[PDB]
């Protein structure tokens, strides 16, 4: 037991679901401006300090306002066998604002290996900084 | 930013009505004041208020924590009212809920944090959510 898992981070963000959903998916896919007009690609990031790479197949769906990435190979496949990131904004049930949702979905290569809870926080802050550029 | 959520899912080999119960029961019951079971007026417990004595990365911490469960969808909910939690949050409640795989053998169990904080320099509970992790494999190593 233990292997197969899911961690989710999800805030309130005060942005308009679709706008919101823009800036995410134009910030990964480059950025001069906030907004732009399958896909498999090289991922390069900074995991607490540790410079990092990945090869990851991405899809978005812009109806329902979901980015999916799955990652096939690099550093993170060192202690999973499958990784998959999935970013999703909803309104918020009265309609001002939105919740933004960052799943991991994992499985461990082995039982020592860790749950991914560096990724959640590296994550997570994705969302804080680029909620810091809207306006309240 | 000041409301969200995160969540700890994880498969686990047990029976899903096994591993509610003894959630449940660790959780409903030596402390400095003493717990108490509460009832909606039926001859069940329904709940329990008490002491949360815990150690979270090196220091020893306390909480009063109101449970409430629901056996019909096998959800306990972690009231915290006052104490070391409180120092970070506004609303700190913890819901377990415990499901039945598709195939019916094993369960999946999921630890959401439903968090406010007191301002933006408060953090998010990732320490809380690693030692809930935690918890689940502890339990299910426990459980035969």
């Amino acid at each position: 037991s233990g292997l197969v898992g899911k961690l989710v981070t999800q805030l309130e963000v005060n942005c308009d679901a679709d706008i919101f959903y823009k800036i995410v998916k134009h910030h990964e896919e480059v950025p001069h401006f906030f907004t732009g007009v399958g896909c498999i690609k090289e991922w390069n990031y900074v995991l607490e300090g540790k410079a990092m790479t990945a090869v990851e197949e991405t899809t978005h769906a812009d109806e329902t306002r979901t980015l999916t990435h799955h990652i096939t190979e690099g550093d993170a496949m060192k202690d999973y066998k499958k990784f998959d990131v999935i970013v999703e904004t909803n309104p918020k049930p009265n309609g001002h604002g939105s919740v933004v949702t960052y799943s991991i979905v994992y499985e461990k290569i082995n039982e020592d290996s860790p749950a991914p809870f560096d990724y959640l926080k590296f994550f997570h802050q994705n969302i804080v900084d680029m909620s810091a550029h809207i306006c309240s």
